[PDB]
Protein backbone atom coordinates (compact mmCIF):
# COMPACT_ATOMS: atom_id res chain seq x y z
CA UNK A 1 0.00 0.00 0.00
CA UNK A 2 0.61 3.66 -0.27
CA UNK A 3 1.81 5.24 3.15
CA UNK A 4 0.25 8.17 4.88
CA UNK A 5 2.74 10.80 3.42
CA UNK A 6 2.63 9.74 -0.05
CA UNK A 7 -1.52 10.70 0.06
CA UNK A 8 -0.96 14.30 1.45
CA UNK A 9 -0.71 16.00 -1.60
CA UNK A 10 -3.87 14.99 -3.25
CA UNK A 11 -5.78 15.77 -5.13
CA UNK A 12 -3.05 16.86 -7.80
CA UNK A 13 -4.95 20.15 -9.63
CA UNK A 14 -2.39 21.45 -11.63
CA UNK A 15 1.02 20.94 -13.19
CA UNK A 16 2.92 22.27 -10.22
CA UNK A 17 1.09 19.80 -7.97
CA UNK A 18 2.39 17.33 -10.38
CA UNK A 19 5.80 18.45 -9.96
CA UNK A 20 5.71 18.81 -6.25
CA UNK A 21 4.67 15.25 -5.63
CA UNK A 22 7.50 14.43 -7.62
CA UNK A 23 9.66 16.67 -5.50
CA UNK A 24 8.20 15.03 -2.57
CA UNK A 25 8.75 11.30 -3.47
CA UNK A 26 12.35 12.44 -4.74
CA UNK A 27 13.07 13.39 -1.26
CA UNK A 28 12.50 9.91 0.10
CA UNK A 29 14.73 6.94 0.52
CA UNK A 30 13.13 5.25 -2.76
CA UNK A 31 10.61 7.34 -4.34
CA UNK A 32 7.71 4.90 -5.39
CA UNK A 33 8.30 4.30 -8.99
CA UNK A 34 4.56 3.09 -9.72
CA UNK A 35 2.86 5.79 -8.18
CA UNK A 36 4.96 8.04 -10.16
CA UNK A 37 4.04 6.35 -13.50
CA UNK A 38 0.20 6.03 -12.68
CA UNK A 39 -0.11 9.87 -12.13
CA UNK A 40 1.63 10.53 -15.15
CA UNK A 41 0.17 7.79 -17.59
CA UNK A 42 -3.22 9.20 -16.46
CA UNK A 43 -2.60 13.34 -16.86
CA UNK A 44 -1.18 12.05 -20.11
CA UNK A 45 -4.10 9.94 -20.40
CA UNK A 46 -6.25 12.90 -20.12
CA UNK A 47 -3.71 15.59 -21.81
CA UNK A 48 -2.96 13.52 -24.75
CA UNK A 49 -5.02 10.56 -25.38
CA UNK A 50 -8.58 11.94 -25.02
CA UNK A 51 -9.24 15.98 -24.23
CA UNK A 52 -12.94 15.83 -23.89
CA UNK A 53 -14.32 17.99 -21.14
CA UNK A 54 -11.08 19.37 -20.27
CA UNK A 55 -11.29 23.03 -18.91
CA UNK A 56 -7.30 23.19 -17.18
CA UNK A 57 -6.24 20.24 -15.71
CA UNK A 58 -7.33 16.67 -15.20
CA UNK A 59 -7.66 16.16 -11.13
CA UNK A 60 -5.82 13.10 -10.00
CA UNK A 61 -7.83 12.53 -7.18
CA UNK A 62 -6.52 9.79 -4.89
CA UNK A 63 -9.31 7.47 -4.75
CA UNK A 64 -8.42 6.78 -8.78
CA UNK A 65 -4.53 6.87 -8.55
CA UNK A 66 -4.95 4.64 -4.93
CA UNK A 67 -6.92 2.32 -6.99
CA UNK A 68 -5.16 2.19 -9.96
CA UNK A 69 -2.22 1.75 -7.38
CA UNK A 70 -4.11 -1.62 -5.61
CA UNK A 71 -4.42 -3.25 -9.26
CA UNK A 72 -1.28 -3.12 -10.17
CA UNK A 73 0.36 -4.40 -6.12
CA UNK A 74 -2.83 -6.79 -6.17
CA UNK A 75 -1.68 -8.36 -10.26
CA UNK A 76 1.97 -8.89 -9.31
CA UNK A 77 1.92 -9.91 -5.44
CA UNK A 78 -0.77 -12.38 -6.14
CA UNK A 79 0.85 -13.63 -9.52
CA UNK A 80 4.99 -13.97 -7.96
CA UNK A 81 4.86 -15.72 -4.73
CA UNK A 82 8.48 -14.57 -3.30
CA UNK A 83 9.02 -17.69 -0.83
CA UNK A 84 9.34 -19.62 -3.89
CA UNK A 85 12.59 -17.54 -4.59
CA UNK A 86 14.46 -17.23 -1.78
CA UNK A 87 16.81 -13.63 -1.19
CA UNK A 88 20.13 -15.27 -0.70
CA UNK A 89 22.15 -11.74 0.41
CA UNK A 90 19.43 -9.13 0.16
CA UNK A 91 19.67 -9.63 -3.46
CA UNK A 92 17.43 -11.28 -6.01
CA UNK A 93 17.97 -14.48 -7.92
CA UNK A 94 18.18 -14.82 -12.24
CA UNK A 95 14.74 -16.85 -11.56
CA UNK A 96 12.88 -14.30 -9.58
CA UNK A 97 13.74 -11.49 -12.64
CA UNK A 98 12.19 -13.84 -15.22
CA UNK A 99 9.04 -14.53 -13.27
CA UNK A 100 8.52 -11.06 -13.19
CA UNK A 101 9.45 -10.64 -16.47
CA UNK A 102 7.04 -13.17 -17.16
CA UNK A 103 4.26 -11.97 -15.21
CA UNK A 104 4.36 -8.85 -16.67
CA UNK A 105 4.71 -9.86 -20.37
CA UNK A 106 1.80 -12.43 -20.18
CA UNK A 107 0.02 -9.80 -18.78
CA UNK A 108 0.06 -7.68 -22.43
CA UNK A 109 -2.88 -7.79 -25.16
CA UNK A 110 -2.06 -10.40 -27.72
CA UNK A 111 -2.19 -8.12 -30.22
CA UNK A 112 -1.60 -4.83 -30.96
CA UNK A 113 0.34 -2.26 -32.72
CA UNK A 114 3.73 -2.03 -30.27
CA UNK A 115 4.90 1.76 -32.18
CA UNK A 116 1.93 3.58 -30.61
CA UNK A 117 2.22 6.83 -28.32
CA UNK A 118 1.42 6.79 -25.07
CA UNK A 119 1.57 2.98 -24.51
CA UNK A 120 4.32 3.22 -21.64
CA UNK A 121 3.36 3.83 -18.52
CA UNK A 122 1.09 1.56 -15.84
CA UNK A 123 -1.44 3.57 -16.67
CA UNK A 124 -1.18 1.99 -20.16
CA UNK A 125 -0.21 -1.52 -18.68
CA UNK A 126 -3.26 -1.12 -16.15
CA UNK A 127 -6.02 0.43 -18.72
CA UNK A 128 -5.21 -1.18 -21.93
CA UNK A 129 -3.06 -4.24 -21.02
CA UNK A 130 -0.75 -2.53 -23.47
CA UNK A 131 3.34 -1.52 -23.21
CA UNK A 132 6.21 -0.65 -25.35
CA UNK A 133 9.33 -2.41 -25.60
CA UNK A 134 11.06 -0.18 -22.65
CA UNK A 135 7.98 0.36 -21.21
CA UNK A 136 8.13 -3.40 -20.52
CA UNK A 137 11.52 -2.89 -18.81
CA UNK A 138 10.30 -0.13 -16.69
CA UNK A 139 7.73 -2.39 -15.10
CA UNK A 140 9.66 -5.24 -14.63
CA UNK A 141 11.45 -2.75 -12.30
CA UNK A 142 8.80 -1.18 -10.99
CA UNK A 143 7.04 -4.47 -10.04
CA UNK A 144 10.54 -5.77 -8.29
CA UNK A 145 10.43 -2.37 -6.22
CA UNK A 146 6.17 -3.18 -5.37
CA UNK A 147 8.03 -6.40 -4.44
CA UNK A 148 10.85 -5.37 -2.31
CA UNK A 149 13.47 -5.98 -4.29
CA UNK A 150 15.74 -3.35 -3.85
CA UNK A 151 18.76 -4.81 -5.90
CA UNK A 152 16.28 -4.56 -9.45
CA UNK A 153 17.68 -1.87 -11.57
CA UNK A 154 16.89 -0.21 -14.74
CA UNK A 155 19.68 -0.57 -17.59
CA UNK A 156 19.54 1.30 -21.06
CA UNK A 157 21.48 1.54 -23.84
CA UNK A 158 20.48 4.25 -26.73
CA UNK A 159 18.02 1.70 -28.28
CA UNK A 160 17.00 -0.70 -25.43
CA UNK A 161 16.20 -1.98 -22.02
CA UNK A 162 17.21 -4.23 -19.72
CA UNK A 163 17.59 -4.69 -15.80
CA UNK A 164 20.55 -5.32 -13.82
CA UNK A 165 20.43 -6.89 -10.57
CA UNK A 166 22.07 -9.50 -7.74
CA UNK A 167 25.38 -9.65 -5.96
CA UNK A 168 26.89 -6.29 -6.70
CA UNK A 169 24.75 -5.54 -9.07
CA UNK A 170 26.66 -7.09 -11.30
CA UNK A 171 23.94 -9.39 -12.99
CA UNK A 172 22.07 -8.63 -16.08
CA UNK A 173 18.88 -10.24 -17.68
CA UNK A 174 16.79 -9.58 -20.70
CA UNK A 175 13.24 -8.57 -19.77
CA UNK A 176 11.81 -7.44 -22.97
CA UNK A 177 12.12 -7.54 -26.83
CA UNK A 178 13.93 -5.59 -29.02
CA UNK A 179 12.48 -4.27 -32.53
CA UNK A 180 10.38 -6.07 -34.73
CA UNK A 181 11.10 -10.09 -35.92
CA UNK A 182 14.44 -10.67 -33.55
CA UNK A 183 13.92 -13.94 -31.29
CA UNK A 184 13.08 -13.00 -27.43
CA UNK A 185 16.28 -13.65 -24.94
CA UNK A 186 14.05 -12.47 -22.07
CA UNK A 187 16.19 -13.73 -18.93
CA UNK A 188 19.56 -13.95 -20.61
CA UNK A 189 22.58 -11.91 -20.06
CA UNK A 190 23.88 -9.15 -22.24
CA UNK A 191 27.38 -10.54 -22.39
CA UNK A 192 27.72 -11.72 -26.08
CA UNK A 193 26.08 -8.27 -27.33
CA UNK A 194 28.61 -6.46 -24.92
CA UNK A 195 31.55 -9.36 -26.27
CA UNK A 196 30.07 -7.97 -30.03
CA UNK A 197 30.91 -4.31 -29.91
CA UNK A 198 27.59 -3.74 -31.34
CA UNK A 199 26.04 -0.34 -30.65
CA UNK A 200 23.01 -1.72 -28.98
CA UNK A 201 24.67 -3.11 -25.94
CA UNK A 202 27.49 0.17 -25.70
CA UNK A 203 30.23 -2.16 -25.46
CA UNK A 204 28.95 -2.28 -21.89
CA UNK A 205 29.11 1.59 -21.34
CA UNK A 206 25.28 1.35 -20.75
CA UNK A 207 23.50 2.74 -18.26
CA UNK A 208 22.76 1.51 -15.29
CA UNK A 209 20.17 3.41 -13.61
CA UNK A 210 19.45 4.12 -9.51
CA UNK A 211 15.65 5.01 -8.05
CA UNK A 212 16.43 8.69 -9.26
CA UNK A 213 17.38 7.70 -12.88
CA UNK A 214 14.24 5.47 -12.82
CA UNK A 215 12.52 8.82 -12.33
CA UNK A 216 14.43 10.87 -14.92
CA UNK A 217 13.66 7.83 -17.49
CA UNK A 218 9.86 7.95 -16.96
CA UNK A 219 9.64 11.85 -17.23
CA UNK A 220 11.81 11.22 -20.51
CA UNK A 221 9.15 9.14 -21.80
CA UNK A 222 6.37 11.46 -21.15
CA UNK A 223 4.91 11.28 -24.54
CA UNK A 224 3.38 15.41 -25.14
CA UNK A 225 1.83 14.08 -28.92
CA UNK A 226 -1.58 15.18 -29.51
CA UNK A 227 -1.43 13.99 -32.92
CA UNK A 228 1.25 14.27 -36.23
CA UNK A 229 0.67 18.36 -35.99
CA UNK A 230 0.07 18.98 -32.30
CA UNK A 231 1.38 18.68 -29.14
CA UNK A 232 -0.17 19.38 -25.83
CA UNK A 233 1.39 22.51 -24.27
CA UNK A 234 0.55 21.21 -20.57
CA UNK A 235 2.39 18.13 -20.91
CA UNK A 236 5.65 20.10 -22.61
CA UNK A 237 5.48 22.34 -19.65
CA UNK A 238 5.46 19.41 -16.98
CA UNK A 239 7.75 17.09 -18.71
CA UNK A 240 10.02 20.54 -19.02
CA UNK A 241 9.74 21.33 -15.43
CA UNK A 242 9.84 17.74 -14.09
CA UNK A 243 13.53 17.56 -15.55
CA UNK A 244 14.63 20.84 -14.37
CA UNK A 245 13.61 19.24 -10.90
CA UNK A 246 15.80 16.58 -11.96
CA UNK A 247 18.81 18.67 -13.02
CA UNK A 248 18.80 20.51 -10.38
CA UNK A 249 18.70 17.42 -7.56
CA UNK A 250 21.61 16.22 -9.90
CA UNK A 251 19.40 13.20 -11.65
CA UNK A 252 20.46 13.93 -14.93
CA UNK A 253 24.54 13.74 -13.94
CA UNK A 254 24.54 10.52 -15.69
CA UNK A 255 22.00 10.38 -18.16
CA UNK A 256 22.93 12.27 -21.70
CA UNK A 257 19.72 11.52 -23.39
CA UNK A 258 17.82 13.75 -20.87
CA UNK A 259 19.81 16.77 -21.02
CA UNK A 260 19.36 16.47 -24.61
CA UNK A 261 15.92 15.68 -24.37
CA UNK A 262 15.74 18.76 -21.87
CA UNK A 263 17.79 21.19 -24.35
CA UNK A 264 15.41 20.08 -27.09
CA UNK A 265 12.17 21.34 -24.69
CA UNK A 266 14.29 24.95 -23.83
CA UNK A 267 14.87 25.41 -27.48
CA UNK A 268 10.57 25.31 -28.27
CA UNK A 269 10.09 26.74 -25.06
CA UNK A 270 13.16 28.43 -23.21
CA UNK A 271 12.84 29.14 -19.48
CA UNK A 272 13.84 32.28 -18.39
CA UNK A 273 17.28 32.19 -15.93
CA UNK A 274 18.01 28.39 -17.39
CA UNK A 275 21.32 27.30 -19.34
CA UNK A 276 21.21 27.63 -22.90
CA UNK A 277 20.28 24.77 -25.30
CA UNK A 278 23.81 24.73 -26.37
CA UNK A 279 24.75 24.62 -22.80
CA UNK A 280 22.77 22.01 -22.25
CA UNK A 281 23.84 19.75 -25.37
CA UNK A 282 27.32 20.49 -24.33
CA UNK A 283 26.48 18.76 -21.11
CA UNK A 284 25.51 15.45 -22.06
CA UNK A 285 28.23 15.02 -24.73
CA UNK A 286 30.71 15.75 -21.00
CA UNK A 287 28.20 13.69 -19.21
CA UNK A 288 28.86 11.02 -21.76
CA UNK A 289 32.59 11.20 -22.08
CA UNK A 290 32.82 11.14 -18.08
CA UNK A 291 30.53 8.29 -17.40
CA UNK A 292 30.60 6.40 -20.80
CA UNK A 293 33.66 6.33 -22.18
CA UNK A 294 32.55 9.03 -24.84
CA UNK A 295 30.66 5.97 -26.13
CA UNK A 296 27.16 6.85 -26.59
CA UNK A 297 26.21 8.56 -30.42
CA UNK A 298 23.19 10.88 -29.18
CA UNK A 299 25.04 13.32 -27.49
CA UNK A 300 26.37 14.41 -30.58
CA UNK A 301 23.40 14.08 -33.20
CA UNK A 302 21.63 16.43 -30.29
CA UNK A 303 23.87 18.80 -30.63
CA UNK A 304 23.92 18.31 -34.84
CA UNK A 305 20.34 18.48 -35.08
CA UNK A 306 20.43 21.57 -33.21
CA UNK A 307 23.05 23.43 -35.45
CA UNK A 308 21.18 21.94 -38.45
CA UNK A 309 17.55 23.18 -37.56
CA UNK A 310 19.22 27.12 -37.20
CA UNK A 311 20.98 26.00 -40.45
CA UNK A 312 24.19 26.50 -39.06
CA UNK A 313 25.87 24.29 -41.74
CA UNK A 314 29.74 24.77 -39.97
CA UNK A 315 28.81 23.23 -36.30
CA UNK A 316 26.70 20.70 -37.91
CA UNK A 317 28.97 19.33 -40.27
CA UNK A 318 31.52 19.37 -36.87
CA UNK A 319 29.09 17.81 -35.05
CA UNK A 320 28.04 15.20 -37.32
CA UNK A 321 32.10 14.20 -37.71
CA UNK A 322 32.53 13.51 -33.81
CA UNK A 323 29.21 11.42 -34.31
CA UNK A 324 30.94 9.33 -36.87
CA UNK A 325 34.25 9.29 -34.63
CA UNK A 326 32.15 7.41 -32.01
CA UNK A 327 30.40 4.94 -34.40
CA UNK A 328 34.07 4.43 -35.58
CA UNK A 329 34.98 1.68 -33.06
CA UNK A 330 31.95 -0.25 -33.13
CA UNK A 331 31.09 -3.32 -35.00
CA UNK A 332 27.85 -3.06 -37.26
CA UNK A 333 25.88 -5.63 -35.68
CA UNK A 334 21.81 -7.10 -36.36
CA UNK A 335 19.98 -5.26 -34.12
CA UNK A 336 21.74 -1.93 -34.93
CA UNK A 337 19.48 -0.66 -37.73
CA UNK A 338 17.92 2.22 -35.86
CA UNK A 339 21.87 3.93 -35.94
CA UNK A 340 22.18 2.84 -39.14
CA UNK A 341 18.95 4.69 -40.03
CA UNK A 342 20.31 7.92 -38.57
CA UNK A 343 23.88 7.88 -40.60
CA UNK A 344 21.73 7.14 -43.24
CA UNK A 345 19.76 10.13 -43.37
CA UNK A 346 22.42 12.35 -41.88
CA UNK A 347 24.73 11.17 -45.00
CA UNK A 348 21.78 11.15 -47.85
CA UNK A 349 19.10 13.54 -46.98
CA UNK A 350 20.07 16.25 -44.63
CA UNK A 351 23.65 17.10 -44.89
CA UNK A 352 22.39 17.55 -48.98
CA UNK A 353 19.85 19.29 -48.41
CA UNK A 354 22.18 22.05 -46.22
CA UNK A 355 24.78 22.20 -48.81
CA UNK A 356 21.88 22.98 -51.24
CA UNK A 357 20.77 25.66 -49.36
CA UNK A 358 24.04 27.00 -48.31
CA UNK A 359 24.83 26.71 -52.68
CA UNK A 360 21.94 28.83 -53.39
CA UNK A 361 23.25 31.48 -50.26
CA UNK A 362 26.56 31.14 -51.70
CA UNK A 363 25.59 32.25 -55.37
CA UNK A 364 23.73 35.39 -53.54
CA UNK A 365 26.62 36.43 -51.81
CA UNK A 366 26.99 35.01 -48.89
CA UNK A 367 30.23 35.60 -46.52
CA UNK A 368 32.02 33.14 -44.34
CA UNK A 369 29.99 30.35 -46.43
CA UNK A 370 30.63 26.78 -45.12
CA UNK A 371 31.01 25.94 -48.69
CA UNK A 372 33.86 28.05 -49.10
CA UNK A 373 35.50 26.87 -45.33
CA UNK A 374 38.16 24.20 -45.94
CA UNK A 375 37.54 22.73 -42.15
CA UNK A 376 33.94 22.40 -43.30
CA UNK A 377 34.93 20.30 -46.07
CA UNK A 378 36.99 18.56 -43.88
CA UNK A 379 34.48 17.95 -41.22
CA UNK A 380 32.58 16.44 -44.28
CA UNK A 381 35.60 13.78 -44.79
CA UNK A 382 35.69 13.12 -41.35
CA UNK A 383 32.41 11.91 -40.91
CA UNK A 384 32.47 9.66 -44.20
CA UNK A 385 35.57 8.72 -42.62
CA UNK A 386 34.57 6.73 -39.08
CA UNK A 387 31.36 5.63 -41.26
CA UNK A 388 34.10 3.84 -43.54
CA UNK A 389 35.83 2.76 -40.29
CA UNK A 390 33.16 1.37 -38.29
CA UNK A 391 32.60 -0.84 -41.50
CA UNK A 392 35.64 -2.10 -40.85
CA UNK A 393 35.41 -5.59 -38.57
CA UNK A 394 31.70 -5.88 -39.05
CA UNK A 395 29.81 -8.66 -39.80
CA UNK A 396 27.56 -6.48 -41.47
CA UNK A 397 28.62 -3.87 -44.21
CA UNK A 398 27.58 -0.43 -44.01
CA UNK A 399 28.16 1.25 -47.42
CA UNK A 400 27.04 0.72 -51.17
CA UNK A 401 26.37 2.44 -54.34
CA UNK A 402 23.29 4.33 -53.03
CA UNK A 403 26.03 6.33 -50.78
CA UNK A 404 27.97 6.97 -53.67
CA UNK A 405 25.85 8.69 -55.20
CA UNK A 406 25.35 11.87 -52.14
CA UNK A 407 29.19 11.52 -51.60
CA UNK A 408 29.81 12.86 -54.83
CA UNK A 409 27.38 15.45 -54.92
CA UNK A 410 28.12 16.62 -51.39
CA UNK A 411 32.00 16.88 -52.14
CA UNK A 412 31.12 18.36 -55.59
CA UNK A 413 29.40 21.45 -53.60
CA UNK A 414 32.77 22.50 -52.34
CA UNK A 415 34.65 24.15 -54.88
CA UNK A 416 38.41 22.48 -55.77
CA UNK A 417 40.43 25.88 -54.77
CA UNK A 418 38.64 24.88 -50.98
CA UNK A 419 39.17 21.53 -51.30
CA UNK A 420 42.70 21.48 -52.14
CA UNK A 421 43.64 23.73 -48.90
CA UNK A 422 43.04 20.28 -46.98
CA UNK A 423 46.12 18.61 -45.94
CA UNK A 424 45.50 14.76 -45.52
CA UNK A 425 48.20 13.66 -43.09
CA UNK A 426 49.04 10.19 -42.66
CA UNK A 427 50.32 8.30 -39.50
CA UNK A 428 52.76 7.73 -39.18
CA UNK A 429 43.16 22.37 -41.84
CA UNK A 430 45.30 18.69 -41.27
CA UNK A 431 43.03 15.98 -41.30
CA UNK A 432 44.00 12.14 -40.60
CA UNK A 433 41.89 9.33 -42.04
CA UNK A 434 41.64 6.11 -39.78
CA UNK A 435 39.49 3.98 -42.65
CA UNK A 436 41.17 2.28 -45.58
CA UNK A 437 38.64 3.35 -48.27
CA UNK A 438 39.09 7.24 -47.26
CA UNK A 439 42.85 6.83 -47.44
CA UNK A 440 42.62 5.41 -50.95
CA UNK A 441 40.40 8.43 -52.09
CA UNK A 442 42.26 11.03 -51.00
CA UNK A 443 43.76 11.07 -54.61
CA UNK A 444 40.40 11.77 -55.67
CA UNK A 445 39.34 14.65 -53.25
CA UNK A 446 41.00 18.02 -55.07
CA UNK A 447 40.26 17.17 -58.83
CA UNK A 448 38.63 20.33 -59.86
CA UNK A 449 35.89 17.73 -61.46
CA UNK A 450 35.70 14.85 -59.33
CA UNK A 451 35.58 11.55 -60.55
CA UNK A 452 32.25 10.52 -59.98
CA UNK A 453 33.04 6.57 -61.18
CA UNK A 454 36.36 6.16 -59.45
CA UNK A 455 34.94 7.77 -56.26
CA UNK A 456 32.12 4.92 -56.40
CA UNK A 457 34.60 2.22 -56.98
CA UNK A 458 36.31 2.88 -53.52
CA UNK A 459 33.63 3.67 -51.58
CA UNK A 460 31.79 0.30 -52.76
CA UNK A 461 34.94 -1.20 -53.16
CA UNK A 462 33.36 -2.21 -56.65
CA UNK A 463 35.76 -4.23 -58.03
CA UNK A 464 34.66 -4.23 -61.65
CA UNK A 465 33.06 -1.51 -64.27
CA UNK A 466 30.38 -2.59 -66.92
CA UNK A 467 31.67 -4.63 -69.15
CA UNK A 468 30.02 -3.60 -72.83
C1 LIG B 1 19.30 12.83 -31.49
C2 LIG B 1 18.09 11.93 -31.53
C3 LIG B 1 17.81 11.22 -32.79
C4 LIG B 1 16.93 12.80 -31.09
N1 LIG B 1 16.12 12.02 -30.18
C5 LIG B 1 16.73 10.98 -29.64
N2 LIG B 1 16.21 10.11 -28.76
C6 LIG B 1 16.96 8.98 -28.23
C7 LIG B 1 16.07 8.04 -27.45
N3 LIG B 1 15.51 8.76 -26.32
C8 LIG B 1 15.69 8.38 -24.98
N4 LIG B 1 15.58 9.35 -24.09
C9 LIG B 1 15.81 9.00 -22.78
N5 LIG B 1 16.11 7.81 -22.38
C10 LIG B 1 16.13 6.80 -23.24
S1 LIG B 1 16.44 5.22 -22.86
C11 LIG B 1 16.24 4.70 -24.53
C12 LIG B 1 16.27 3.33 -24.91
C13 LIG B 1 15.11 2.38 -24.67
F1 LIG B 1 13.95 3.09 -25.08
F2 LIG B 1 14.82 2.52 -23.28
F3 LIG B 1 15.08 1.27 -25.01
C14 LIG B 1 15.93 5.82 -25.26
C15 LIG B 1 15.89 7.04 -24.64
C16 LIG B 1 15.12 10.17 -26.55
C17 LIG B 1 14.88 10.47 -28.02
S2 LIG B 1 18.29 10.73 -30.23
Amino acid sequence: GLKAAQKTLFPLRSIDDVVRLFAAELGREEPDLVLLSLVLGFVEHFLAVNRVGLTYFPVADLSIIAALYARFTAQIRGAVDLSLYPREGGVSSRELVKKVSDVIWNSLSRSYFKDRAHIQSLFSFITGTKLDSSGVAFAVVGACQALGLRDVHLALSEDHAWVVFGPNGEQTAEVTWHGKGNEDRRGQTVNAGVAERSWLYLKGSYMRCDRKMEVAFMVCAINPSIDLHTDSLELLQLQQKLLWLLYDLGHLERYPMALGNLADLEELEPTPGRPDPLTLYHKGIASAKTYYRDEHIYPYMYLAGYHCRNRNVREALQAWADTATVIQDYNYCREDEEIYKEFFEVANDVIPNLLKEAASLLEAGSQGSALQDPECFAHLLRFYDGICKWEEGSPTPVLHVGWATFLVQSLGRFEGQVRQKVRIVSVPPVLTFQSEKMKGMKELLVATKINSSAIKLQLTAQSQVQMK
